[PDB]
């Protein structure tokens, strides 16, 4: 039920191909290799509309000035860069790019899907060589072009419940903002204090805070901050009665615990 | 454009009904309240497909009774289980269960008493199995006024975690730690590639589809494995615990990977 995937590969070293080709060794991949610069330049351009993801490893031979070639000769794809000499540091062909070590080629079929949904997520992607500055490129929304093909072949539809934007957090006027800050925090500090004693009725607690973190779109860094401001009033606390500060580390655990119950809310969103 | 939701209440205390009053205030609630066993099971018997939502106080006299013959009569509806806050199997098994000082932000929680009977219809009844699809219709209608179609990356289910045979699953785990392995050691490291490598090792959690509790296993894993390490060293274990922080970031990258992945 999914498309077949056209990968173009840019190698040099008998040991990154075979990795590659073990790693997507599935019938859904379909491996164009490419042996030099001058190949790959000449197949991009022949090809451009049946190349799904690229992948090229940084160490070959004028990796830059072809990097360039591609840009300039308007090749924008999905991309996977292998390795570095130009695990790169910094990004070389466009925005979406993903980055992977030479030996950690075996989660290619993992890392190619995101690549291409990264792309499909930023397209029109910025390349980096053409722009420098902030913010083809007029007719370079070919990406777009190709964007809605690939998303016809590797996307779906599915039903979403329909949150009410007006009440995200970051949608309300300050003071209604205000009492649902205060709302989650009254509601993390039950999670807080009933966190660590038996029989408390933790998993409601946790589940009410959720629900509000997650209806109301909240980010994770927002639970991160009323988790810190609990922690500056428990801080307080327990200075003022003799007990020590270190207790509090503890409660990194709640933490975790709130922000995983929040992940699986969002991966249980997930249509099919 | 968001559609109207009918709520009908079976609440005797008038502090928790004006607590609901004030929290549903807004128009889009249609607030239907019933004093009595009685009069919601007259209610809620002609009145079956306008309830979109039921609030229902869980120490209500004959509240075990009123359930039952709600449930016998096949009203079956999203829910939410005031007080016993409860721990356990009510109504049905997609109930929300709020304590009496937990209802100021009702709205939040009617979003998620519906999305949670949606995800799970038909839900299983904790008062009582093919005529039981009439629940299947009601989501169906809910699904219409309450839910929006949007486009999803399509991950291969043939390589998510909980498909995988055995070697896979042992080679997918072995991959995982190693990438994990990866952001431990350049986590508290200067001009270590932090982002990069913490996305290569949540780029196989989201597209292989992994429950976050084996993110957790993994990251426990691996403490065992330094753990080990250091006792040879002669070193104190405890300063694994700074790892924590390690957790919660590579937890909070997951989340929000799904997070922006809900379309619109």
């Amino acid at each position: 039920v999914l498309s077949q995937i056209a990968i173009c590969i840019w190698v040099e070293s008998t040991a990154i191909l075979q990795d590659c080709q073990r790693a997507l060794s599935a019938d859904r991949y379909q491996l164009q290799v490419c042996e030099s610069g001058e190949m790959l330049l000449e197949y991009a351009q022949t090809h451009r509309d049946q190349i799904d993801c690229l992948i090229l490893v940084a160490a070959n031979p004028s990796f830059r000035a072809v990097v360039q070639q591609l840009c300039f000769e308007g090749v924008v794809v999905p991309a996977i860069v292998v390795g570095d000499r130009d695990p790169a540091k910094e990004q070389l062909y466009h925005s979406a790019e993903l980055h992977l070590g030479i030996h950690q080629l075996e989660q290619l079929p993992y890392q190619v899907d995101a690549a291409l949904a990264e792309f499909l997520r930023l397209a029109p992607v910025e390349t980096m060589a053409d722009h420098i500055m902030l913010m083809d490129p007029e007719l370079s929304s070919q990406q777009r072009d190709l964007a809605q093909r690939l998303q016809e072949r590797l996307g779906y539809l599915g039903v979403y419940y329909k949150r009410d934007p007006d009440r995200f957090l970051r949608n309300l006027p300050a003071y209604e903002s205000q009492k649902l800050h205060q709302a989650m925090q009254t509601s993390y500090r039950e999670i807080v204090l009933s966190y660590f004693s038996p029989n408390s009725n933790l998993n409601q607690s946790i589940d009410n805070f959720v629900n509000m973190a997650f209806f109301a779109d909240v980010p994770v860094t927002k639970v991160v901050e009323i988790h810190m401001e609990l922690m500056d009033e428990f801080a307080k606390k327990l200075r003022v009665e003799g007990r020590s500060e270190d207790i509090l580390l503890d409660y990194r655990l709640t933490l975790i615990d709130v922000i995983a119950h929040l992940c699986e809310m969002y991966r249980r969103s997930i249509p099919r």
